[PDB]
């Protein structure tokens, strides 16, 4: 089980009541960077469609549809919470990351993500 590999740090408090529950579905704004700074993913619109049509990304939560960071981290989220997650390989895409989808071997990563919805 434990210690975690991952870090949160809390951006923006949530309402610190909802919290999410293994095989709850959550919805989440996140932007992914790696250790360098780089940005290397995010489903934050910029503008226009801020609002218009962009969706976040719903997954049920605690079953493996993520990585193990994430999952991990959202159980202990509340809902409206923003964090800032550093997630070791291992819980992440591990040692030979996922360089088709432009992860490099062995480094950490770097997301910001909002709880936005519990369903
Ligand atoms: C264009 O953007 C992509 C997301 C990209 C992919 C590449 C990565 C770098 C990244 O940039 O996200 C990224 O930033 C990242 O690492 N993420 C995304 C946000 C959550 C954390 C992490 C992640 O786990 O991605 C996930 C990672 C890449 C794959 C999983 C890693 C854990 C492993 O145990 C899982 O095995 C099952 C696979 C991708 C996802 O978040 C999507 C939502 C989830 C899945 C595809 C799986 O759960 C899948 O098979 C079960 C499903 O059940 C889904 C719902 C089926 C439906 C049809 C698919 C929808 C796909 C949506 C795809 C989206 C929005």
């Amino acid at each position: 089980e434990g210690p975690p590999k991952y870090t949160k740090s809390i951006l923006k408090k949530g309402d610190k009541t909802n919290f999410p529950k293994k095989g709850d579905v959550v919805h989440c704004w996140y932007t992914g960077t790696l250790p360098d700074g780089t940005v290397f993913d995010t489903n934050i619109q910029t503008s226009s469609k801020k609002k218009k049509n962009a969706k976040p990304l719903s997954f049920k939560v605690g079953v493996g549809k993520v990585i193990r960071g994430w999952d991990e981290a959202l159980l202990t989220m509340s809902k409206g919470e923003k964090a800032r997650l550093e997630i070791e390989p291992e819980w992440a895409y591990g040692k030979k990351g996922q360089p088709d989808a432009k992860i490099p071997p062995n480094t950490k990563l770097i997301f910001e993500v909002e709880l936005v919805d519990i369903d």
